[PDB]
């Protein structure tokens, strides 16, 4: 709970992203947002830190573009300040295009640079630029021992950013963890999957994607969450102690591994159990294919493979 100062650090949503060209797959990415937006609209936080990577494109569907006006013009009539970094998708490719951030111009503020948030009430200290390019590494190390050099004299001071670290995304990475200053807080994004751990006399922060948009976040969905994280800084130091993770319900997606009835009839009672029509995704050998062909209208798509092969290997 708390506070005295309290903010939160979300990132990735992919607004206008239609997976397996899903009608409804669109939608539950604008859901997931629409609900973040529902959780950080009652906890109030003083500020909102967006590590990027809004949006999923340069040119987002109308919809994806209202509903992320709507949603942050929301967040700022209910005076809460926001940061927002831009990441890949956001980002300009020919010389003159314009982000479809600089459509939220007026209710959030794009970080390429430094400030100081006078808060309600004390001083902190943010700094945070765009999405740069493998290539303009070399470009952003000055842009972050700059940022360094003005962040000393100040107390409290955070880090935004959207790349590829190289402790974090082993390939391809933009940054090396040693690369980067220390700061009290790094809401950093373009990580699908939560991550905090402390760092360099300090919390390291990936929000992580708000929706499965692979392919992968399966089992850290599960087991951890997808979602944004509350932080507070109302006291002087920090540590994984004073960060509440919020968590955030989505499509519900099933692991199936169909070889035996054994295991058919598992995948079964996991698509009952299941609130809504789910993703069902792993193997299913051929053999069953047609059975469970049985279950189409309990199921939202079957993204599975199909193996064809005949395997020995039992268990220990
Ligand atoms: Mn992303
Ligand atoms: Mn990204």
């Amino acid at each position: 709970r708390g506070s005295h100062m309290m903010f939160v650090h979300i990132a990735d949503n992919h607004l206008g992203y239609r997976q397996y060209n899903l009608d409804d797959r669109e939608k539950d990415i604008y859901d997931s947002f629409k609900l973040c937006i529902k959780k950080i609209l009652e906890i109030k936080p003083d500020v909102v830190l967006h590590s990027g990577d809004l949006f999923n494109d340069l040119r987002p569907p109308v919809k994806a573009l209202r509903i992320a006006m709507q949603a942050f013009k929301k967040l700022h009539e209910n005076n809460i300040k926001v940061y927002i970094v831009a990441g890949n998708h956001e980002m300009p490719r020919r010389l003159g295009e314009e982000s479809p951030l600089a459509l939220l111009k007026d209710y959030v503020k794009i970080l390429d640079g430094k400030d100081v948030i006078n808060v309600n009430g004390e001083e902190i200290f943010i700094c945070g630029t765009y999405y740069h390019k493998k290539s303009k590494r070399e470009e952003m190390l000055d842009k972050l021992k700059n940022f360094e050099s003005e962040a000393k004299n100040y107390k409290k001071k955070i880090l935004m950013l959207h790349q590829g670290i190289n402790p974090y995304i082993p390939l391809d990475y933009e940054l090396e963890h040693f690369d980067l200053p220390k700061f009290s807080y790094y809401a950093l994004g373009h990580i699908h999957k939560r991550i905090l751990e402390r760092f360099n006399d300090g919390i390291l922060a990936y929000s992580g994607s708000t929706e499965i948009i692979y392919r992968n976040e399966y089992e850290d969905y599960k087991k951890e969450g997808k979602g944004f994280y509350l932080v507070d800084f109302s006291g002087n130091d920090l540590d994984i102690s004073d960060i509440e993770k919020i968590d955030i319900e989505c499509r519900e997606f099933v692991e199936v591994n169909i070889k035996d009835k054994k295991s058919f009839n598992e995948a079964v009672n996991k698509i009952e159990r299941c609130k809504n029509k789910p993703v069902v995704f792993g193997k299913i050998k051929r053999e069953f294919k047609p059975w469970f062909d049985t279950l189409k209208d309990k199921i939202l798509i079957n993204k599975a493979i199909i193996v064809d092969d005949e395997f020995i290997d039992m268990p220990d």
